[PDB]
């Protein structure tokens, strides 16, 4: 038996009033952790937030949706426990009024869209995004970050091209700006893949 | 007094299942003339189907969303009357099934997202469309169609751009991809300006 370790921590984030923040955590150990996420040593409850597993609870995604000012801004911590111990992460959220972001906070210039494909062809997801410093695109689908698959990048537009779809590709993408001002989600779009 | 005549009258239009279709009419005449919407001579009346005013209730149009397909293929009217004549034209609906649409289809790539601008600055939304051939954009706010606002197109970038912002550009935009195989909608975007 081995204590949990992270394999990944959350980082601080910048999010934007009536947006959406993400923060993401994994462990490993043996027995498997299993994660909790606290604010001041209590566990999170609140109507706005939402936890959502993944590799069979080993990790964990803390998801903040509509963002609120002063309400949601505070320290997190990602707790991963197993029968051998527990060991925590803290993190940051700040959340910005639209009419207090900097110049440079990133766009969602236009996002994706619902799209139905047919089984076993490709399915591209496309964003279009802007800031200052030029922010990194990444993608989320049903709330959990994503050669099949591939995040593509050409100036402001990103593509997630997902090859060869198939049913487990089917849910609710997003798009999401990130640069050292802070992080903006497009709106959200659904795949459909049909037999 | 004059009776109703015509200045805009709807045009046939094919959409796709679970989209909209939106079919627009306006009159003039003294005095002014009203407008309902028929099928087989009865109004619509359906949880589906919305009738927006505009120009004082001179101006229609009917907004059908989601779209179903056989339920909502029919012809349909417009009917502008006043108390000295009434006037109709027809105008049909056709929906394809998501896996009955033709190659060429338009799609929406990517589409317009949530803004917030400053009273007195420009506010511009965005569009990227495909299609063969190639389609025309075009926008709607508040469920109606749209110097001070121009709309652009470079490659399959529309831009509506709203210069000079005011409180009245505030509503719900959305765009339009028509060619000659039918119309596709972009997912709805909010414009707020704030003071
Ligand atoms: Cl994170
Ligand atoms: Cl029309």
């Amino acid at each position: 038996e081995t204590p949990p370790r992270f394999t990944r921590t959350p980082v601080d984030q910048t999010g934007v009033s009536g947006g959406v923040a993400s923060f993401i955590c994994q462990a490993t150990g043996d027995p498997r952790p299993k994660i909790v996420w606290n604010k001041k040593g209590k566990k999170v409850s609140n109507q706005r937030f939402e936890v959502i597993e993944f590799d069979d609870g080993s990790g964990s995604v803390l998801r903040i949706q509509p963002l609120r000012t002063p309400r949601d801004e505070a320290i997190y911590e990602c707790v991963a426990s197993n029968n051998v111990g527990e060991i925590s992460v803290s993190t940051r959220l700040t959340v910005l009024r639209e009419d207090q972001i900097p110049r440079g906070f990133p766009t969602i210039d236009m996002g994706p869209q619902l799209k139905v494909v047919e089984r076993t062809r490709t399915a591209t997801m496309l964003c279009a995004a802007s800031g200052n410093p030029d922010p990194e695109i990444t993608w989320f689908k049903d709330f959990l970050p994503v050669g099949r698959i591939k995040q593509l990048r050409s100036e402001s537009i990103g593509a997630l091209q997902i090859e060869q779809s198939e049913e487990s590709d089917q849910g609710k993408y997003e798009c999401v700006a990130t640069n050292s001002a802070g992080t903006r989600y497009s709106a959200p779009a659904n795949l459909y893949v049909r037999g």
